[PDB]
């Protein structure tokens, strides 16, 4: 008989706080996109445009450290979209900066008690949006699976 194993799934609830003893992460938008772009962008900025035939799936969060050390903004989330059972895609980490509208997840960090704005974007063919085949989108998250039925 092979091992198994009991499980449970999160739901992911837009705006509701998920905890850890190290942060807390709120998912304020979960949205398809042809161009990433940045909160804040007074100047230059950079920007996430979908090459020809390809779309963005945006999740946009806040990020508190509640730590009384400093968090690696690479040490967030890898989230997967599961489009129509089984064709996977996985995030890539941004962060919003005041600034140049966005930085790349490896040379930042929040501070201890900080909240700071970052984005999680999959790089998908254009069907995962225009079908009306499923999207799930899942993470692993200080011991739990987190899910959200996108379509």
């Amino acid at each position: 008989e092979p091992k198994k194993e009991e499980k449970k799934d999160k739901e992911v609830v837009i705006g509701e706080k998920i905890i850890s003893d190290k942060m807390e992460i709120t998912i304020n938008n979960i949205e398809f996109s042809y161009d990433v772009l940045p909160k804040v962008k007074e100047s230059l900025y950079t920007h996430y445009p979908a090459e020809s035939g390809k779309v963005y799936i945006d999740i946009a969060a806040d990020i508190k450290n509640t730590q009384k050390q400093e968090l690696n903004c690479s040490d967030l989330l890898t989230i997967e979209a599961n489009y129509n059972d089984g064709y996977k895609y996985s995030s890539q980490t941004i962060v919003e900066d005041e600034t140049t509208g966005f930085t790349y997840d490896n040379i930042s960090s929040i501070d201890p008690l900080e909240t700071k704005g970052v984005r999680f974007i999959i790089d998908c063919p254009d069907e995962v949006k225009t079908s009306d085949k499923p999207v799930i989108l899942s993470f692993t998250f200080d011991g739990n699976k987190y899910v959200y039925k996108m379509k």
